[PDB]
């Protein structure tokens, strides 16, 4: 697995991506991961924001599905022309498989203007797969055709250039410190889980736990906020503003319309409290936590051309989908997706970014009754 640390790059808000192959001979193209999808698609046309593109043109194992595929989110989208080609991963396990592929022919709002990234892998389940559960995701096909074992591990750091690890098919202990404690998927669409219990600083939200969960909670790596649905949101938010009472910033601050500023050098650790979630845990009437920091979800926006102090983003925001761990919490975390076990771990990661004050950390067990009636039907 030393092969495939280090196989990740990116840039502060733009996602992790890895380097893959497409075609025959090999074409190389760098691809966002993504566990809150579950498409393999590449830009195969010249938008001029792409460094590459796929040119099924060149490609002696390409093969036309003659489908189309449409797939929107807030306007907006890509859409695509469905094949299949042989695909490898450089700096992943030995092997080539052939897969699904979305040639992308159109998109709206989807690349990103000066990003080095041309196209996304979805690692979540074929149930959320476009246009239907019929379209086999890559992990899938990986796993189908070779003898790579059912998970994948991810380590996301991050300082600008980030930087983190995918390891495909097992785990690098060198990746984290202590032990991995495991929350069960909930359900095989997204990579869904269960909060049942949420702390700011170490006091409790006494919130029907229900409500963490309303109407989902995933993990997504190509997600940079901690994200919390409205009700949550709203409470959420009212205890880490009264946390930090201390210093006062603006209405909008808060709903992500205001970015806030210090000088460099001279931001307040903290006057802001800890996140602490409980997971369900892998047995009746048992959970564990995990703990993050302000570091995480207070992310320093690099170059605003209108100011030359440190100025960072509040990355909690709110949801009518439901919470969404993305690059905030999973920063913290060495995260193990143990699909053939349907759990998924949790592990302080080697590499998050910590001092002597205060440090991230996954414990347990903890004693929580009715972690079912957290979940919703
Ligand atoms: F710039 C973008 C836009 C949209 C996406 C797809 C999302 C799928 C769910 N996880 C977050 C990303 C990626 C990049």
């Amino acid at each position: 697995f030393v092969e495939m640390v280090d196989n990740l790059r990116g840039k502060s808000g733009q996602g992790y991506y890895v380097e893959m192959t497409v075609g025959s001979p090999p074409q190389t193209l760098n691809i966002l991961v993504d566990t809150g999808s579950s498409n393999f698609a590449v830009g195969a046309a010249p938008h001029p924001f792409l460094h590459r593109y796929y040119q099924r043109q060149l490609s002696s194992t390409y093969r036309d599905l003659r489908k189309g595929v449409y797939v929107p989110y807030t306007q907006g989208k890509w859409e695509g022309e469905l094949g299949t080609d042989l695909v490898s991963i450089p700096h992943g396990p030995n092997v080539t498989v052939r897969a699904n592929i979305a040639a992308i022919t159109e998109s709206d709002k989807f690349f990103i203007n000066g990003s080095n990234w041309e196209g996304i892998l979805g690692l979540a389940y074929a149930e959320i797969a476009r246009p239907d559960d019929s379209l086999e995701p890559f992990f899938d096909s990986l796993v189908k055709q070779t003898h790579v074992p059912n998970l994948f591990s991810l380590q996301l750091c991050g300082a600008a250039s980030v930087g983190g690890s995918m390891i495909i098919g097992g785990i690098d202990h060198s990746l984290y410190t202590g032990s991995l404690w495991y929350t069960p998927i909930r359900r095989e669409w997204y990579y869904e889980v269960i909060i049942v219990r949420v702390e700011i600083n170490g006091q409790d939200l006494k919130m029907d736990c229900k409500e963490y969960n309303y109407d989902k909670s995933i993990v997504d790596s190509g997600t940079t906020n901690l994200r919390l649905p409205k009700k949550v949101f709203e409470a959420a938010v009212k205890s880490i503003k009264a946390a930090s009472s201390t210093e006062k910033f603006p209405d909008g601050f808060w709903l992500g319309e205001q970015l806030v500023c210090w000088q460099a050098g001279t931001t307040p650790w903290n006057i802001f409290p800890v996140i602490s979630l409980y997971l369900m845990g892998e047995v009746t009437n048992q959970s564990f936590r995990i703990t993050i920091l302000p570091q995480q979800y207070l992310r320093p926006v690099e170059d605003v051309a209108t100011s030359q102090d440190d100025c960072y983003k509040f990355a909690i925001s709110q949801s009518s989908t439901g919470t969404v761990m993305g690059a905030v919490i999973m920063e913290g975390f060495y995260v193990v997706f143990d699909r053939a076990r349907k759990r998924i771990g949790f592990a302080v990661s080697a590499c998050h970014v910590h001092d002597e004050f205060r440090t991230a950390a996954v414990e347990g067990p903890f004693v929580t009754l009715d972690m079912e009636d957290c979940g919703y039907n």
